[PDB]
């Protein structure tokens, strides 16, 4: 009635599933009681106790023992009678999954040893008193990460006597950045504090000339999160033997973030509508999302790049892998490994918006995970870029990474995973091409300094910005930068169009422009400058094209167009000012209030083309958070969330979100509608459970206006 | 309230079946004048008949397809008939090739072919070769990096006011394939005999059995059969493969191999190794890829069922049909599901017996995968050539997936740091068998290490013949050679792992040699197993040997131990003893699994030195083949009677006996059902075949029933021209 011919044992791919170890493995009475019996086990698992504090696992809102691999911890077993070294033999067993196998690392018998050897599992009797033995158990630093079952087995000559199933002794074993033998070892305490223990983050957005920031709750220590992270791997049917490998954990975990069909954590959406779900802009942290995923057991709607990164960062940090979110400004996504972004122009100099279909994202967020790379030559360990936002790679439409940031900076894109696609996000050239009326194409200009202009991440201790641009690229013009490019071209990166006659403009005319930062609903100026360094007189025709775009760069509508007839004297400089009125863009704005500007100019004399692009985001005023009360763990604190409608219009179905790990579970309030320029208030009583520097996080989302945030640093005390 | 698509300006162009509407007239700006003044296309001629020069010079004349089929990077001829003569002085026009619903010139999906004076190598262009009346003859050359698929063709006349274009015409739809004959193509093969075999041959040989009794059977690739080329494009559309990547042999292999083994409702074949196969066709019954691919096309669902050679057969059809040179390789004693470990464990009881409860991993008698030829511009120089691709899943760095393409060159040298999934393919052919005693107290003791069992022989069909070609030396250096030790070390540096330490197995206290032979037997017959000891040192010993004989699946997975024996041997110094065992038919009959595979463990404990000796061998019982006979004229278009004959070899009744007949270019795959076949009785199947392909052809047969299966037959026939 059917044979299992594919493999002798079904795959062991679920931490949730468990078998039943026999309590009596006898080999015949031939022909007990007088043998050792376990009366109880002590794990010293209190959060104030030495195990959790020495393992840095005391923050988890979990009452079970949680330790980190490759480091010893204490347990104590109580026997029916005193243990006798001569005549007695027992061992502790760690078991994970339904089909444990010692050679697969899922069945781990811990032997009593005299001395703990570094790198191997072992139990050292550190103390014998009465009917008790105090053990110092050390795990392997390559151990599988997950929740293990614990048993104590006494070996008699006729078999094994083992403890029965006890959910109270279930032990979680995580990655250990503190352990020098661990693949994820980070030798700097301040960095471990930030990249592993910090449960609050800062995401940078906006545009390079007006960097905006908002806080995100990672909430890795919150109740249920650790278990949800194991559930993610189980849903991925991730092989238990592979869960101790940070590379494979990063690889499989990141593929689970973006949902394809009914599998995955988040459904991606950039439609500015989001029917039947929550707008990506509404989320305040990962907790909300991961718990919803866990209970519904279905993908959560909806997410965008920073949301994918926030959730993946929670996953990494919760398991013990050092992780941070990075933001790349002017990002070339969906690049197919091409190092060129095309902008097509009409013959007169206008931007041909029919052909110009590729867009540079104002910003794009991805993650970096810290680990060694034993699959690559020496020198590629460290930060590995992993982008859970899909794009076409060699396998299809999927996440990219982990890719060694070291390999990327040097152009060694031949080393897995998906390196050429990450290299192209930060190194592409903007190519300006005239698409003539006869069918031919002429390359006019090359801008090699626009894409990947600034790459940032939150600073260690502090909400500040840390510029990590030089970790990804060498400085423009440097010899090493040209060598890195050449090496990349050798390994699959491509440049379809040859650009030689290009960039050698004999005009010597410099053009540039700036846009003042504006507040939503206000007017603002745009100045275009022209420098003539030659002793020649020129006449120029310039075009201004202004569009309302998504943060991805995708344009919705051109809201303003202008033409300028400039005459430049030899050795002269001149500024022209254009005035953009609130009435021109309002009513057409998309979420994030992003605007894009093209300024192209044709020099009538030399036939040369000058081009420049810039993005702008309109500043939307933040939400106000107020705290009234005492501010002590266990005792009440009143939090008031205040939002003032900035539009001269009625906001409808205004959802406000409150969050703060260790202070409050994520909550949300729904307001029928908000009158033009009127204010609403939300008062909630909070009973914090974590002391020290904490933070309150708020967000606002309506049928129209959204992507509005607020935050407050509070100081809670102990008892 | 809006709608907006903020992720991308244009939806992904990932279906070849989907198409846009190009305007027949497209003007811009003020006018006022006669449009009739400009050229007009009255007709287009592709010279796409099968005897014509386009298909013959492009080596596409074998496809049972009436549309034009050319290969990239090589010129072909077309003729355009206008409404009036072409005036070089005043007319301007170009040919356009378009693919998908969202064509873009910078993505290679919209291709405007310009009229040029001279065709440059590597670029698209059309050269006017003849002017005559209202007609112009062009020599069109495509780029060698061109996307592979079915393009729509249009002719566009340029006027100062815009474009005038022909209308949609399915008759001019042109297929552009990979070109192994073009030097600039990534899949370039520099020799005609290799091209003939690896691209043009539609019949193949699959080697199976076990290393000491290599069995062979024929498989129909049928890449030129009606409907196949279209089904291959359909596979890529089902995979939602971006049209821009279908011109990259690496991505096509990567995505295509992932579609072979169906996970849920996506993919071509549902894998099953249950010996039952209820609600499907047993993997053993298939005679080729045609049957499977067409069923997948019409049902639009995964086909039940397949195993490794079936996946390879089908994937081989896919690659050859598109133009990527490909072959199937068989690895004898394959370490699949290795997780990159270079060690396979066998656990022994304390006495010396095999611990069958702890021994859970198995070596496959054989395992088939594919090799595809292409350059590897994503890797350092020297890694081009054959690339291994295994569509039979196993855990790799991404999950349970196919592995490859991995450069066979990198695998041979241990450079497993190069994508894709290299460590896992390297371990299929390089693992060590580690014999370990699991003592009653809980500890483990490494007794022996056999580094010569796994990947003992790797073969493939020879060029221009049905014999086998030993390619073992392409995957690995000679045992005990310098280069082989360095390869192993390099692999360990990049991810390959050896959990147990085997320096201490210097317990090479092999003064005594042991080995055994199992004679080749026929199903139903008794056979012998001969164990042979050898005392190569001055000494007398008391040995206890154990024999464990099991019925297994071809994958090595055991179903039952059907025979156990102990031997107390005492051999004198410098003397060699021999022991023969007789296995009677009654001991295994009635318990056999499909493929009639048997596995033998022979373990020995030398009482004196406490040493352990161990060896293992597999055996497959031979089954009589199906007899194919033909009587007729043997010329295309004319009838030929084929008779399939099967004689029940079992002295019991075979029930629901399905017989299958196949032969590309001779017959469409067919199958006959037989209620039941009496013990030792014979049945005959007769069929009238009207062949359509001349030259050397082959008839292929297979048999499958409720119990007995994995029975084949074949016959080389010669069809003639007329």
């Amino acid at each position: 009635t059917a044979f299992g011919g594919r493999r002798a044992v079904p795959p062991n791919n679920s931490n949730a599933a468990e078998d039943d170890l026999p309590t009596v493995e006898l080999q015949g009475v031939v022909p007990l009681q007088e043998f050792l019996n376990v009366t109880s086990v002590h794990l010293f698992k209190e959060r104030w106790d030495t195990n959790k504090v020495d393992h840095h696992t005391d923050k988890y809102e979990n009452n079970k023992l949680i330790v980190r691999r490759g480091q010893s911890f204490y347990v104590q077993i109580d026997f029916s009678r005193p243990y006798d070294p001569r005549r007695d033999l027992f061992r502790v067993e760690y078991v994970i999954g339904r089909y444990p196998q010692e050679n697969k690392g899922t069945y781990i018998p811990v032997p009593i040893v005299s001395e703990l050897q570094s790198g191997k599992w072992g139990a050292k009797i550190v103390m014998r008193e009465d009917r008790s033995v105090r053990l110092s158990i050390q795990s392997s630093p390559k151990c599988i990460v997950g929740k293990f079952r614990m048993y104590v087995a006494v070996w008699t000559p006729y078999g094994v006597l083992r403890t029965s199933r006890n959910p109270e002794t279930d032990t979680y074993i995580l990655f250990n950045p503190w352990c020098e033998d661990d693949a994820v070892y980070l030798d700097n305490e301040k960095e471990r504090e930030e990249y592993v223990l910090n449960d609050i983050g800062v995401i940078f957005y906006g545009e390079v000339n007006d960097i905006k920031t908002r806080s995100w709750s990672y909430g890795q220590f919150e109740d249920g999160i650790l278990d949800t992270c194991l559930y993610v791997m189980d849903r991925a049917q991730m092989d238990l033997s592979g869960r101790g490998n940070p590379i494979k954990v990063s690889r499989v975990g990141s593929a689970m973030v973006n949902a394809k069909d009914d599998e995955g954590v988040l459904v991606g959406s950039w439609d500015n509508i989001y029917a039947y779900g929550v707008p990506p802009s509404a989320w305040t942290g990962s907790v909300d999302i991961l718990l919803e995923y866990r209970s519904s057991e279905n993908p959560v709607r909806y997410g965008q790049c920073w949301v994918f990164a926030g959730v993946f960062n929670t996953f990494l940090r919760c398991l013990g892998i050092p992780a941070r979110i990075v933001t790349n400004y002017f990002s070339a996504h969906d690049n197919d490994a091409n190092l060129q972004m095309d902008i097509f122009l009409e013959e007169d100099g206008n931007v041909n918006s029919k052909l110009t279909k590729d867009s540079v994202w104002n910003y794009h967020c991805w993650n970096e995970a810290w680990m060694t790379r034993p699959d690559l030559p020496v020198g590629f360990g460290g930060w590995q870029a992993v982008d859970s936002t899909p794009q076409e790679n060699s396998d299809g439409m999927y996440r990219c990474g982990p890719a060694s940031v070291q390999a990327i900076k040097h152009g060694h894109v031949c080393f897995q995973f998906d390196a050429p696609f990450v290299f192209a996000e930060v190194n592409s050239d903007l190519i300006y091409i005239t698409a003539k009326k006869d069918g031919t194409h002429v390359v006019e200009n090359v801008d090699a300094t626009h894409i990947g202009k600034l790459i940032v991440t939150k600073q260690i201790g502090g909400d500040g910005m840390m510029d990590i641009t030089d970790t990804y690229k060498f400085q423009e013009g440097q010899e090493e930068e040209r060598l890195a490019l050449e090496t990349a071209l050798m390994y699959g990166a491509k440049k379809p169009l040859n650009t030689e006659g290009v960039m050698k403009s004999r005009s010597n005319v410099d053009m540039d422009f700036e846009v003042e930062n504006a507040v939503l609903g206000k007017d603002f100026k745009l100045s275009i400058t022209f420098r003539n360094n030659s002793h020649n007189r020129y006449t120029i025709t310039a075009y201004l094209s202004a569009n309302i775009t998504f943060y991805t760069g995708v344009p919705k509508a051109e809201f303003k167009k202008e033409t300028f007839d400039v005459t430049l004297e030899p050795l002269s400089f001149k500024k022209e000012a254009v005035l953009i009125q609130a009435g021109e863009y309002m009513g057409q704005l998309l979420e994030q209030a992003s605007l894009h500007f093209f300024v192209t100019a044709r020099i009538n004399e030399t036939r040369d083309v000058l081009a420049k692009q810039k993005s702008t985001v309109l500043t939307i005023p933040e939400i106000i958070i107020k705290v009234r009360g005492t501010q002590v763990v266990g005792s009440d604190m009143t939090v008031t969330v205040e939002f003032t409608n900035p539009l001269k219009e009625t906001l409808r179905n205004v959802w406000v979100h409150l969050d703060g790990p260790g202070v409050t579970r994520p909550m949300k309030k729904m307001f029928r509608e908000i009158r033009p320029n009127s204010t609403v208030q939300w008062e909630e009583v909070c009973r914090p459970w974590v002391s020290g520097h904490r933070k309150l996080i708020a967000s606002m989302s309506s049928d129209s206006l959204r992507h509005v945030y607020g935050e407050l640093d509070v100081q809670i005390q102990r008892r």
